């Protein structure tokens, strides 16, 4: 059974994410939209993962659609970046929100709030991603935005071979709670190995109860045989999501270094100066 103290944690993450999740992103206005060396052959290859379609559906009923163009050795691999920019930084805003809120990192030194969030900022926009993804239309659903992967060779499979598509394939599959992905944005967050962090021991401490809450939460609602090994499942999964976080920080700090795209918040949590 779930102690009152892990009923109380379970809340507060709840009452967070229900304060800070703008799931129909109805505040997500004024985005930009696209127009009208080997250092580029990486730059190519990081950005090929992009193979989106967009769709704004009107509130009149109107709708528009964007198809992206071919690879054709130049410029126009950077059509999605500056609107890819706004979604980063408004699900940012919403991640850095959501830490606020929680008492257990409100408590802790300023110095190291701004080590985590600089970590796991990437992370958890991915878990709260992952709770509009369809995977049978292969399709993130954010209101009246749409993103939806476009046929691109050995149907999906071919696709999966992409690490961050397969995540939230993997993750979608698990078919958790809301209560589950909450405690699993608590625990990226609250990752002691983050670089810059000083008080280890504690955030260590706040990780191990957030995970055993996790563990002590399945234990207690689900009791079939196709969840068996579930908390070893999600644990295994955010262990991935933080080399794939690894991963994608620096394949966005080659494209900032050849094409500038990162607003000013983005600098802020991936160390850019400015000078
Ligand atoms: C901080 O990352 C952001 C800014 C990057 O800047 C740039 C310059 O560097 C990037 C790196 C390193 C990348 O690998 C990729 C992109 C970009 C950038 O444009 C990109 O444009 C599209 C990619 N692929 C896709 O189209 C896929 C597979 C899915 C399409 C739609 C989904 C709705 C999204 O994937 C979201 C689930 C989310 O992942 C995305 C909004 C993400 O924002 C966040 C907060 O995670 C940004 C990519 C991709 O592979």
């Amino acid at each position: 059974g779930l102690t009152e103290e892990q009923r109380m944690m379970i809340r507060e993450l709840m009452d967070a994410q229900m304060k800070t999740f703008d799931t129909t992103f109805s505040h997500f206005k004024n985005f930009r939209l696209p127009g009208v060396a080997a250092k580029w052959s990486q730059v190519r290859k990081d950005l090929c993962s992009l193979k989106v379609s967009l769709q704004l559906r009107g509130e009149d009923g109107s709708v528009w659609n964007y198809k992206p163009p071919a690879d054709s050795g130049g410029k126009e691999i950077f059509s999605l970046l500056p609107h890819m920019a706004d979604m980063s930084t408004y699900m940012f805003k919403g991640i850095i929100s959501f830490a606020k809120v929680i008492s257990y990192f409100r408590d802790l030194p300023i110095e190291d709030q701004i080590s985590l969030l600089k970590g796991a900022a990437f992370e958890l926009c991915q878990l709260r991603f992952n709770t509009v993804f369809n995977a049978e239309t292969g399709t993130w659903e954010c209101g009246r935005l749409s993103y939806c992967l476009e046929d691109t060779a050995g149907g999906f499979q071919q696709l999966l071979l992409e690490p961050m598509l397969k995540f939230h394939y993997m993750l979608k599959k698990l078919q958790l709670h809301e209560e589950e992905y909450v405690l699993m944005q608590a625990i990226s967050l609250f990752s002691p190995d983050r670089p810059g962090v000083l008080q280890h021991r504690v955030v260590d401490q706040l990780q191990e109860q957030f995970a055993i809450t996790l563990k002590s939460y399945i234990e207690c609602n689900r009791p079939q045989p196709a969840h068996r090994f579930l908390f070893l499942k999600i644990m295994a999964m955010l262990t991935e999501l933080r080399s794939i976080n690894a991963q994608h920080t620096q394949r966005l700090l080659r494209i900032q270094d050849i094409h500038p795209f990162a607003t000013p918040l983005m600098q802020e949590l991936f160390g850019i100066t400015g000078s």
